[PDB]
């Protein structure tokens, strides 16, 4: 098989007491340099864009500044080495992209509030659950200028869903559906098991089920019909309710039908009074009573880590084909903050609460980089009150990269609307074409590579190739168990993701080289 | 300042000239700005990293996973990540290299936020092990699973913040909820037994910690810590290395010396904690842990303060005797126990490198050792590596950042560092006094022995945004809103030198809220 290459070796890196010369410096530096280059050219098996060479040539002129964006990005505070200026442009940019009321304005409580994010998304779904643990469990919101289970929240969302959302729920203390059932209502679950045949709870909402009626094979959508059952449980309890919607996700590249889901939950929130609800936050300043306020019961979040960041593109493309010469071959759901759905007593509803994105997903940086954004009206009173930054504490990071929002600026900068759309067009052409070449593989050699594609997806699925060449082009692995609780029915995939950086003669030389691969052939 | 009409983003996008006169201008903000920075304890100048490290920029880098432990992800510097953390291990007395079959070993990683990360971490990792969830895999008392939290009234904001997230009980709230009429303190302005918000620091002149050093009252914290160890309960307790606004340093060697036999009279040295029951018979599942943690927030001291105790150690070799003695706080600091055996008392060390070293965005370390690590949330696929860290993809342009920082520096050059700043915040002390009597005016400065900063009168708001200058508001006599005082900082962080502070310190003698001053 293929050589992907030297690793680094440890022993040039090591750091003495008397640090090292200029000579065994550059000649480390060197090796790293060389290593990051042959590997980012090779690069297709991650959700990651790798060719930003425009912007290194434009923002190298910033690194010898030590640049904090400390604090809200809407007011500049102490630390003068900001760019907030910068981090407000941006998050100006995708609020209209994503049909959030803007300016942000701390008095218009339906206005965007966002923030630039210094790790990646994890970041974003993070505050996410941290902000709807707190306005649904009824904590103090911020400053303008009988029920047991109200306070209770309760967590949904499906099997294709990123690791940072169990590692969000554990970090928060907030319970999933799973163990809320199994805890509270264990005999209870008002799902069969498709494999068993029992009502055990599963552990996350089920997934659409493929050709072989499980989820494995599948597109990687949230199941709604089960979902919607999920959430009718919890919330004829009593529970208040947030449902993460993922906009790409990890393996697959799938998009929940987020419109589908909102459209199907929203009279299930009316009935069971999650629209408009009163909150207890807090005792009485004196009395023994408590304070009250008016919150809805349920929160929407899109982690769209990786499809924030496209679909808003491929919509418009989707609304004006012609004018953009193309045509996309799946629908995208709406799943913005313009999604805006009629109820029989509260008039129009505003759906979704909060979107994430990755910046060094689709658009590409150096770093680990993103957007969280929501509404005024659901800020929460901040944990502090900071002198020393001289700005609110309103954000998960402390300090925070103001790097990235220069980053993510001189990207924006350089495309228009029309540019953005045929990016997403490229890829999803060249997603198919993959598939498409992959079908004939098995066809000319008589080999199996299960290839697979969810519809409008930039991601293809096949079989795992030889470590050797899983290495070379930094493909990401998946196992999954072809039927639940039984080890011997294991598959191990691979997937590529179309980033704009992956062209045609990219895939193409992949593609000569799994046809050589000795997995693929010695099956 | 910026002007926000420079940098709209069109849906046309912008062209060239636009785009070149935007970042023009945010440049010259930027170097303006940075140039004269020095209330902030963020290093402004990085020497040449910038010269030798923009060649890395067309590098989508991630760390993603575990830094020791190859994944999918190829284009990763987790190599150099491991060099970074190895010369920190050494530096703080941690055992190394990074072992899974040595409990004893170290094991850390790098941040993507800054040191919030690492705040956030060190209490997550607390929370967990104080609280019997179960450990990483090798290859009565109704309150021994419900830690307390203890941090002195200097502790950072990311503290609260991080209660807040994890749901950690302070002591104060647990005072409060539980124990409301016990508060083994009397307040010093009213004379009451009312919980304390923070374990108090040490008192000033006015006999109150608004005007004291910043440090964590010892004879306090144990008072708090017996209290609570008594009823049962386990306890993280964080301990600051060079305080957010004062500088200071708390004393762990005193604190440790003072805890450790309160957690021996209490069992909380070695206790067997339940972290399930047994999958036929609901046994609870039990293994042996410590039953306190402590936590040293080095954001910023932990990158000065091996060096500063390296020449206390031999001050005719580096040439210098600090003036001021930083405590013993790393993972070397070992105790005697009743027995005569020996317990290695911190569990977790957090810095940034964005403080000391300076970088330009966010970085740092969290450290702790192999017998802490708690088993991850989930097993991922598609990353390969485990997801044993906070953040996901991991910045991994950072350890390149420190890399070349700590490649360029000896000990001895770090010795240098540190000195050459904790002698040019004396002299500035000593400037502003100096102030004081030539030109008649009160300017309150203050400078806690050993401490890089040094506080004073708050100056005019132009003054203030020229230099960069911190703020903090103080009561004199808590809850008196008519008793406020406003003070400023800075920081002498390596990047200020001699010249800088003297251009402040002119513009400080000829400015209008100093010499206006009741
Ligand atoms: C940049 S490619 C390596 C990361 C892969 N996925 C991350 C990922 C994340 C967490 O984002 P980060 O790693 O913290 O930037 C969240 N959601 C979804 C749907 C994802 O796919
Ligand atoms: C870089 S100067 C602005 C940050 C000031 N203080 C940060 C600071 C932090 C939180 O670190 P970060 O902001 O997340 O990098 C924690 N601990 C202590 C003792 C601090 O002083």
């Amino acid at each position: 098989a293929v050589d992907p290459g030297p690793e680094l070796d440890g022993g040039d890196f090591a750091l003495p007491e008397g640090g090292l010369d200029d000579d065994r410096r550059l000649r480390a530096l060197d090796a790293v340099d060389e290593y990051l280059t042959r590997k980012r050219k090779h690069l297709v098996g991650y959700q990651a864009t790798q060719d930003m060479q425009g912007t290194a040539l434009d923002l190298a002129r910033f690194m010898p500044n030590n640049i904090n964006n400390l604090g809200d990005p809407f007011q500049s505070g102490g630390y003068k080495p900001n760019t907030k200026v910068v981090e407000r442009a941006v998050l100006d940019y995708y609020a209209k992209l994503w049909h959030a009321e803007r300016p942000h304005d701390p008095a218009d409580p339906e206005s965007y509030w966002g923030y630039m994010l210094s790790m990646g998304s994890t970041e974003g779904n993070m505050y996410a659950l941290w902000n709807a643990r707190d306005y649904l469990s009824g904590k103090a919101l911020i400053q303008p200028p009988r029920n047991p289970n109200a306070h209770h929240p309760v967590a949904f969302y499906s099997e294709d869903t990123h690791y940072s959302f169990a590692k969000a729920v554990a970090v928060l203390g907030v319970e999933t559906f799973h163990a809320v059932g199994l805890e509270k209502y264990a005999d209870e679950c008002p799902l069969v098991d498709p494999v068993t045949g029992l009502r055990t709870w599963p552990t996350e909402v089920p997934s659409r089920p493929g050709p072989s009626g499980l989820s494995w094979d599948g597109p990687g959508e949230i199941d709604v019909d089960a979902l919607a059952v999920l959430v009718e449980f919890f919330a004829a309890k009593g529970h208040p309710v947030f449902v993460n919607l993922n906009l790409g996700s990890t393996f697959k590249g799938a998009h929940d039908d987020v419109r589908a889901v909102c459209e199907r939950l929203l009279p299930i929130f009316e009935r069971h009074g999650l629209v408009q609800r009163e909150v207890v936050y807090g005792s009485c300043p004196q009395t023994g009573r408590p304070l009250v306020d008016v919150r809805r019961g349920f929160w929407i979040h899109v982690d769209g880590a990786l499809g924030a960041g496209y679909a808003p593109f491929l919509r418009l493309a989707a609304e004006d084909p012609e004018g953009y010469g193309w045509t996309p071959e799946a629908e995208l759901p709406e799943f913005d903050f313009g999604l805006r759905l009629p109820t029989a007593g509260h008039g129009e509803v505003d759906m979704v609460s909060s979107i994430a994105m990755s910046g060094h997903k689709w658009a590409g940086a150096p770093w680990p980089c993103g957007i969280y954004m929501t509404k005024v009206k659901y800020q929460i009173s901040p944990p502090s009150q900071p002198d020393y930054i001289g700005a609110p504490d309103t954000t998960f990071a402390g300090s925070r990269n103001g790097f990235s929002p220069l980053i993510l600026w001189d990207h924006l900068s350089r495309y228009s609307y029309r540019d953005q759309v045929e990016r997403i067009r490229e890829a999803q052409e060249l997603a198919a074409y993959l598939e498409r070449r992959l079908t004939a593989m098995e066809r000319e050699l008589g080999v199996e590579l299960w290839p697979a594609r969810t519809p409008g997806a930039v991601t293809v699925r096949f079989r795992k190739p030889s470590a050797e060449l899983v290495a070379k082009w930094s493909l990401s692995s998946q196992d999954v168990l072809m039927v639940p609780g039984d080890e011997t029915t294991r598959r191990s995939y691979v997937h590529v993701f179309v980033m704009p950086s992956v062209d045609r003669a990219k895939l193409d030389a992949l593609l000569a080289e799994l046809a050589e691969d000795p997995v693929i052939l010695g099956a």
